[PDB]
């Protein structure tokens, strides 16, 4: 049975995009150094130790307690903000993937923890955040890309992400059976990359006693699509401590979709947003 | 049996009849939607912006185009008549809720002014879809995500370059290079409004009058909340935002919005909470 391809981190980027069109997903081996994964994990150890808020939780209230949730990790985890979000390989893949649609940015990036005994996640497509994506023909420029980071090991026992190869060529999602999918068993530092429309699901932790399965989902959309999470309330000192690439990903700079849009998007007073704000950046003195 | 023209309707006409017109013809005209003093008030707040010296620097849209028009971007941040009256017109939103019902929430993607003085050539034929190129690949039967609402602030005549609309052109796959003869004129009086469907080809006429006041038009461009607003109203002062209605704040991206299912959570949120609650946002009609 055909399995997800594993590629070296320095593999060719055009080859990777060809895998996204054929299979729909692939895995990068050893992209993140151990120290990067280790400091990201301790920053999420801090957020996970915070009790969930008393009021309304827009996503967690709509779903069963099959997972724990940390929204918008970019605002509380500097390692993601200043290192993972601007990874040079990740952006070489996005630039090749989104070349036909134009600029891209971060629509969402959150953590989910699956403790021992939790059921599987239903098979889904990430397109459901922007329902118009369902009507995009397969041959239209892609507008969505899902980048899945394992922060713990992914095994068959603890519920590694399940991907149905070639499922982006189905019209509908339907009700697939689990054995149609392939497991994305990975070590921390790997990355799972999933094309728009690819049907997938989290596995569900069957381990009797152990650390929960920990996964960070980074959702990159075309700048034509409204970000699921808005990073507009971030303190200016936090935003100005990011690089230019980082600020662009979090919606603080004016962006450019491809032609026929020859002006741009996310502007004000007919100027670039960052000029109007007079936004400093860490790599733009 | 002459050349088909743009249909004219009264403001109090039924909204479902208006939507049928957008699907059949692609565009229609409402007569006497806005009182003349609202249009005049709007014209004088824009007279002020015109009297300010142009800013010495980069201008993203104006620098891409020849000097065939004068431009005032995001009129919602500088014109109270638009911000407090035009933008929240109940008939406009009766059309938007019907038109956008299948897509979910909608908001203001842009609203600007074009002044065309005597002697300026025509605007090229275009679709407003081009702000979001993914719209080009949307099937015609997919839930609409875009709508153009065109306000005349002066009289629209044949000689001063009234907006030219190509009826039925939303059933074309591409725009091509149309002849001016294919369009019909949207001749209107101030107070009227022209509603243009997604994918309908149109263009400004260019002022052929030898002497006279320039033609003024305000385009208000509404998108599904799934599409990133062309202009961002996030730099508006908090005192100005809190002086608006809830509907006004929702149109300018200051509140969490809801696309239709399969999105069951929402959009434009933060900390898994609504943006207006994170910001502790007051509103004029929400105590
Ligand atoms: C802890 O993090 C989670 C938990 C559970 C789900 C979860 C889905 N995401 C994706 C979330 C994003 C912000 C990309 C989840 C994330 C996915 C929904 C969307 C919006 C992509 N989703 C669906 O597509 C279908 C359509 C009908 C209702 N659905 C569901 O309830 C669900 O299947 C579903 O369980
Ligand atoms: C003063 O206000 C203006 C002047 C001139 C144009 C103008 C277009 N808008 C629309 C602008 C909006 C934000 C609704 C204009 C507005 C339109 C561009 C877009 C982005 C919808 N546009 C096109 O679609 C085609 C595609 C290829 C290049 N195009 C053009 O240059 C142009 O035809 C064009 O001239
Ligand atoms: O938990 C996983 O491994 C998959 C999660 C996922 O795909 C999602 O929540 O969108
Ligand atoms: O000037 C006009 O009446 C046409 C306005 C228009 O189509 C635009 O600039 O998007
Ligand atoms: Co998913
Ligand atoms: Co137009």
């Amino acid at each position: 049975k055909p399995q997800l391809q594993r590629l070296a981190a320095d593999a060719d980027v055009d080859r990777m995009c060809r895998l996204l069109e054929e299979d729909g997903a692939f895995i990068l081996k050893g992209l993140l150094p151990f120290d990067v994964v280790e400091s990201f994990n301790r920053e999420l150890d801090v957020q996970m130790a915070i009790p969930p808020p008393k009021g309304e939780r827009l996503l967690a209230d709509k779903y069963p307690p099959h997972f724990k949730y940390v929204p918008n990790v970019a605002t509380t985890c500097p390692t993601f903000r200043n290192t993972v979000l601007i990874n040079p390989v990740i952006h070489a893949i996005c630039e090749a993937y989104f070349q036909r649609t134009g600029d891209y940015w971060l629509s969402a990036a959150f953590l989910r923890e699956i403790e021992s005994g939790m059921p599987a996640q239903p098979f889904h497509r990430d397109d459901a955040t922007h329902p118009l994506m369902h009507y995009q023909p397969l041959e239209a420029p892609p507008v969505s890309l899902s980048v899945i980071f394992p922060l713990t090991e992914f095994t068959e026992e603890n519920g590694a992400t399940e991907v149905i190869l070639g499922s982006h060529r189905w019209t509908e999602v339907g009700t697939p059976e689990r054995d149609q999918a392939v497991l994305a068993t990975m070590d921390p530092g790997d990355v799972l990359i999933v094309r728009q429309r690819v049907v997938h699901a989290g596995g569900g932790n069957r381990t009797t006693a152990g650390k929960p399965r920990r996964v960070v989902l980074a959702y990159f959309n075309s700048v034509q699509l409204t970000p699921f999470e808005t990073y507009r309330t971030m303190p200016r000192e936090m935003v100005e401590s990011m690089t230019v690439l980082g600020q662009r990903m979090l919606g603080w700079r004016t962006m450019k979709p491809s032609d026929p849009n020859i002006v741009g998007i996310n502007l004000i007073d007919d100027k670039r947003l960052e000029n109007v704000l007079q936004l400093k950046a860490a790599d733009s003195p």
